[PDB]
């Protein structure tokens, strides 16, 4: 069989509690320069609103890279793509994150 590599993958369902999904996002930079180093991108979280759906019920975790949202891929996503995909994303949001082993060092 096949399945999995490595870190593990987490589902949260975020909602709209008014034009604010409760957080933020980071990545997806426009620039595309040469394929050489550093390339593609990713989306991030860097904030999260408390009193927000994401950080209520979201189930989202500051410093989360975020693979799917509602569906919508966005691990190769921009902001942009990200934002619009949260926009345009419809609740219940079901959105997955990839968070390191469950105890991270010491056995």
């Amino acid at each position: 069989g096949s399945s999995g590599s490595s870190g593990k993958s987490l589902t949260l369902v975020l909602h709209r509690d008014s034009g604010s999904l409760g957080f933020n996002i980071i990545g997806g930079r426009p620039s595309v320069d040469n394929h050489d180093g550093s390339s593609s991108e990713g989306i991030f979280v860097s904030k999260i609103v408390d009193s927000g759906p994401a950080a209520k019920e979201g189930g989202l975790q500051i410093h989360d890279r975020i693979i799917e949202v509602n569906g919508r891929d966005l691990s190769r996503a921009t902001h942009d793509q990200a934002v619009e995909a949260f926009k345009t994303a419809k609740e219940p949001i079901v959105v997955q994150v990839l968070r390191r082993t469950s105890g991270p060092s010491s056995g």
